């Protein structure tokens, strides 16, 4: 019989283009895949839900999943989701594994299904607070979040490494996702001296600071992290987001190994960025440690995927006891213009 697995991502709402690179990601690869015969000798099929980035809706979409015969997850995009709905797939025997949710309470459960491709947010925040330390030792910083497992947690790291050494923040403060009015909050930073905005939360508000804060002079640079890598931001802050910063891990596309299959993308319309072939290696990881365990029982594909290495899009994958995988750590990236005059982020 097929191979059921699921893509559960945000396909609308405001991390729609996130959803759209886990998406194209994830039905790339399985096509490539079943091109090549399939796993262990059967075809994918790829169902898709939709989980607005809503913890609520995530759960709906992971029971649907479940009444579907869902056999293995690519998703969530959000840890807010992706923490509740993996507690479904572990009591309905669905493998998770999760090209972009980075808080570390996923992985950090027991739990027999939870795996990633992507890093995590003790890991991040510790790169952030030590750049904080290092390159802006004296800035007046305020830690912003936008209330959520992600958003707080990763300003929580980032706060944690970077008090350790030495940058102690003036303002630390939570927004709603949705709210579209920073004023009160910007101005609240103009009168505490900032010169950093640290943001720990995704690209929508991310990009509305921005802007807000160039238009009331504050003159602060935002840094931030993986959440904000959506060419969106540039739409959303406009040309004030020149100079921002954020952490991410490796940039896939650029790595010589995948050139023909951004090239792919490329032509099939997709901008194939960011997230979009952290997508595509979670395909493949589970296709390999399928081969490996010579069983598509995702229980027989976890105990795989923790005890192998397999090569994909991101370079050779392996896995330590929790499910985290053993890549290249965070770096930082800059926001400049592009030789099309568009601003995207760069590895300094």
């Amino acid at each position: 019989m097929d191979v059921v697995i699921a893509v559960g991502a945000p396909l609308t709402g405001p991390n729609a283009a996130f959803g759209a690179q886990i998406q194209k990601g994830a039905e790339q690869a399985a096509k490539d895949i079943n091109a090549a015969g399939g796993i262990n000798g059967e075809q994918i099929k790829i169902v898709l839900g939709d989980d607005v980035s809503d913890p609520k809706q995530g759960i709906s979409v992971a029971n649907k999943f479940v009444a579907d015969g869902v056999k293995f997850v690519v998703g969530h995009f959000n840890s807010g989701v992706s923490i509740p709905a993996s507690e479904v797939y572990a009591e309905n025997g669905i493998l998770e594994i999760t090209p972009a949710a980075t808080n570390p309470v996923f992985t950090e459960r027991g739990l027999w299904n939870t795996f990633r491709t992507c890093g995590r947010d003790d890991q991040q925040g510790g790169i952030a607070g030590k750049y904080l330390a290092d390159h802006f030792k004296d800035a007046k910083v305020a830690i912003i979040h936008d209330k959520t497992p992600y958003g707080q947690g990763l300003a929580d790291e980032t706060k944690k490494a970077a008090n350790a050494a030495g940058v102690t923040e003036v303002m630390y403060e939570g927004v709603n996702v949705g709210d579209k009015d920073f004023s009160a909050l910007i101005s609240k930073m103009k009168e505490a001296g900032v010169s950093i905005i640290y943001w720990g939360g995704l690209h929508t508000e991310a990009g509305l600071i921005i802007r807000q804060a160039a238009d009331q002079g504050l003159k602060a640079k935002l840094v931030s992290g993986d959440g904000i890598v959506s060419n969106e931001l540039a739409s959303i802050a406009g040309d004030a987001v020149e100079g921002t910063l954020n952490t991410f891990g490796p940039d896939p596309t650029l790595r010589p190994e995948n050139k023909e299959l951004v090239e792919k993308f490329k032509a099939a319309g997709f901008n194939p960025e960011a997230y979009t072939l952290y997508s595509y290696a979670a395909m493949q990881a589970i296709a390999g440690a399928a081969k490996a365990a010579g069983s598509v029982e995702p229980e027989k594909v976890a105990e795989a995927l923790k005890k192998g290495s397999f090569p994909t899009a991101l370079g050779e994958i392996s896995f330590d006891e929790k499910g985290d995988p053993k890549l290249p750590g965070y770096v930082m990236y800059e926001w400049k213009k592009g030789p099309d005059g568009k601003f995207t982020y760069i590895q300094q």
